This record gives structure tokens, C-alpha cells and sequence, in this order.
């Protein structure tokens, strides 16, 4: 079941996201950027970010510090540690690639809802389950990202054997009951932002 869906809001989000290959190449370009970090840097960033996302206020100040190159704006020691690691600090030199990467990832995280941030904290404790969320969402996006339509469809039964916290997807506008979902292009930016965040996080965990 599909119906053409043209509003200004669906058009905007279709201009941003209409081609899975392009989206996936953009994500790969951020992941190869991660491959420039040492494992201790990746570890420090990943673990500190999981604490920062417990408080939207501190996460916003981290984003402002990154975007304005102004370490004075952070309001917590976990964000401060991130800035110290990438050189945005006294006696540091801010590393251009790392700043760009962190702006991208932190901006994506500020778009999550409180419930999504709480779920992310839960699912990161099991890498198989975390990756399963990534894989299921990737499949839905690959199937629907080119469509300027509201689509009702089902997941392959093979994608339903490991557990999911489907509220993670519902908070981005992907309605789900059982194995059936409704893809609405008015929520495409939220869904693709969520996928970009969890795809990238899976590579730093």
C-alpha cells in the first residue's frame, strides 16, 4: 500500500534524502574519518558521549563549543574531556578532521528524543543487539528512501528473530505494529538522522 505524499515538508526531506547509495557513501566518508583516530581516542569519545547524552543541556553546550571553536561553552567534565582529546583546549591544537566528525555526530545526537537517548544507552551494552537495530533500520531505509509516498509494508521474518526496542523507531516517526510498518516521508529526515547516528556509533563502540 502506497500513496503519493507531496507537501512542502515531505519535499524538503526528499531533497535531503532520496538515494540510499549516496547516503551510505556519505556515512562511509565519516567512518573512514574515524579510522584516523587511535583506539584510545575512539574509546574516550564513545564512552564520554554516552554520558553526555544523559543531559540534553550539556550535550547542546558541547555542540556549541564545537561549532564555535569555543571550549569555554562546555558545562560538564565529560564534554571537557572530549574537547581536550581533540585539542580544543588550552595547550591543544584543535584537529580539523576530528572537529568536523564530532560536529556531525553530536548534531545528530541533539536530534534524538529523550526516550531515544535512553534506549541508546540500553542497547549499546550488547553489540549484536545494537547492530541488529542498525541493520533493520538500514533495510527499511534502503527499501523506501527513494519514495515520495506513504508506504505500509512488512519486515522480512528473518529480521524479526532478534529483539528490538521499536520505540526507538517510533520516536522518529516510523509507525510499527507487529512486523508491519508505515513509512511516512514527513519523518524521513528523522529516520535517516537516527540511522546515521547509530550506524556511526556502531563503528566507535
Amino acid at each position: 500500500n502506497a500513496v503519493t505524499h507531496v507537501s512542502a515538508n515531505s519535499i524538503r526531506q526528499h531533497i535531503l534524502f532520496n538515494n540510499f547509495e549516496t547516503l551510505h557513501k556519505d556515512i562511509q566518508s565519516k567512518i573512514d574519518l574515524v579510522n584516523t583516530f587511535t583506539p584510545q581516542t575512539k574509546n574516550l569519545i564513545f564512552r564520554n558521549l554516552l554520558i553526555v547524552i544523559t543531559n540534553s543541556y550539556h550535550l547542546q553546550n558541547l555542540l556549541d563549543a564545537l561549532e564555535q571553536l569555543e571550549p569555554m561553552y562546555v558545562t560538564d567534565a565529560y564534554s571537557e574531556a572530549i574537547l581536550n582529546e581533540i585539542g580544543l583546549c588550552d595547550k591543544g591544537i584543535p584537529n580539523l578532521s576530528s572537529i568536523h566528525f564530532m560536529i556531525y555526530l553530536v548534531s545528530g545526537l541533539t536530534k534524538l528524543t529523550t526516550k531515544q537517548s535512553k534506549i541508546l544507552m540500553e542497547i549499546v551494552t550488547d553489540a549484536k543487539i545494537f547492530c541488529h537495530h542498525v541493520n533493520v533500520l538500514e533495510y527499511i531505509i534502503k527499501k523506501n528512501v527513494e519514495k515520495l509516498e506513504t508506504v505500509t509494508s512488512t519486515l522480512l521474518e528473518k529480521y524479526t528473530k532478534l529483539p528490538l526496542e521499536v520505540t526507538l523507531f517510533k520516536e522518529s516517526g516510523l509507525k510499527i505494529q507487529g512486523n508491519t510498518y508505515i513509512w511516512d516521508p514527513e519523518h524521513k529526515k528523522s529516520i535517516c538522522n537516527l540511522y546515521t547516528v547509530i550506524k556511526i556509533m556502531s563503528y566507535i563502540m
